[PDB]
């Protein structure tokens, strides 16, 4: 099943991932971020709902700079104060989150359209692959509308996450490190469940990849 | 004349569609009060507009919760992560400065991105200001989290014109804790929804339709 979700991935096809149901529960819907479209971005947004995040392995955020969104609230929590006061001290260690930066690329406008999304993360992944580490702030601005995600440092082996997971996928398929990915939701309220989104891949035709199938083939 | 509707229809927990300007971002956002909000409307949000589900706050409340510019947050972590300062939105083309503040969930929310978490966060957040429990704020939420939240300007519509403080002055002139919801409205083509097809949206479901200017003025 991994095999055959990369081969999917190499075509800039969108592949189904679900967690586990001890942890998220949830499926994300996922694409390598290298072939990202604006077509993505528009059946991310209507059909998986969630927040469109784009993943990077641990070496790419070390290359760029990029720290946890949390290590810059807690070191700004020295002036703004209510960060401290808004401390995440109450989530599980395996849930801590990936949330890093947002950013928008500086050549779009108000950053949200499938056109500016898809543009930002193609344009990052670009930079990514070439290796135009110190053009990234010449390029991007931040905040804005594609939220960063920083992959744990040993991927799977630290964190179990839709974060760590497709990163995970992406390396095994020989391609740029980054995925961009949004979590699916359902009509009454709450994540779709894995009957629901595995029926999703069955009537689109796409690969539905188990959590632990990519954890076992990675370690 | 159609403020006083839009008024009316925010009271009753309604969605009013409002456009900035066409020398400005020149989209259209579905919005919402926020103490009203519920599950079902940001399954609205998500699949028939489809931008970044936010939620702005009058400064007023801002100031008494602490909450700040989240440009603030990085120009003062950028002593830390020198890759910030490189990020700076120095270059926002359609206004001074952005909205964009800190993204919470409430604490007892689990993933905080489902319609279920994000609504109770909203709404939870508009309940605690209402009976004016500012020192229960970061008792009950924490950050990062899925919902962003958007810090109106000072003077609201007086000093900045965006869908910002233009909503948070409709709340305030409706008598409503003044805070509302907000989701652009984006188009199958990639780029915003068009004028044209959000006046279609607005008369298929019958919402009230307002532009920017009128709102400042009756402000
Ligand atoms: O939080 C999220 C998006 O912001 C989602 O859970 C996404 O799948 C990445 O997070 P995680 O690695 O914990 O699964
Ligand atoms: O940035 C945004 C995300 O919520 C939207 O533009 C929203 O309408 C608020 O921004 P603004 O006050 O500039 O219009
Ligand atoms: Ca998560
Ligand atoms: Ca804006
Ligand atoms: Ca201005
Ligand atoms: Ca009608
Ligand atoms: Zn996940
Ligand atoms: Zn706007
Ligand atoms: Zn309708």
């Amino acid at each position: 099943n991994v095999e055959k979700a990369i081969e999917a991935l190499k075509k800039g096809e969108i592949i189904l991932v679900y967690d586990s149901d001890e942890r998220e529960g949830e499926t994300d819907m996922v694409v390598a971020s290298q072939f990202i479209t604006p077509e993505h971005i528009r059946i991310m947004r209507k059909d998986a709902g969630g927040l469109i995040c784009t993943a990077l392995h641990p070496d790419i955020c070390n290359k760029l700079g990029i720290p946890f969104m949390v290590d810059i609230l807690e070191f700004a929590s020295q002036k703004f104060k209510v960060l401290r006061e808004l401390y995440p001290n109450d989530i599980p260690y395996d849930e801590k989150s990936s949330f890093s930066i947002t950013i928008n690329h500086r050549k779009t406008f108000t950053g949200i359209t499938d056109n500016d999304r898809a543009f930002t993360i193609k344009k990052l992944a670009e930079l990514v692959k070439e290796g135009r580490f110190n053009d990234f702030g010449k390029e991007f601005r931040s905040p804005g509308s594609v939220t960063l995600l920083r992959a744990a440092e040993g991927l799977v082996k630290n964190r179990q996450g839709h974060t760590e997971m497709t990163v995970a996928l992406a390396e095994l398929a020989n391609l740029v490190p980054i995925t961009t990915i949004c979590e699916m939701m359902g009509d009454d309220g709450n994540a779709m469940s894995k009957n629901e989104t595995k029926r999703y891949a069955e009537k689109h035709n796409l690969i539905y990849l188990s959590g632990e199938e990519i954890i076992n083939y990675y370690l």
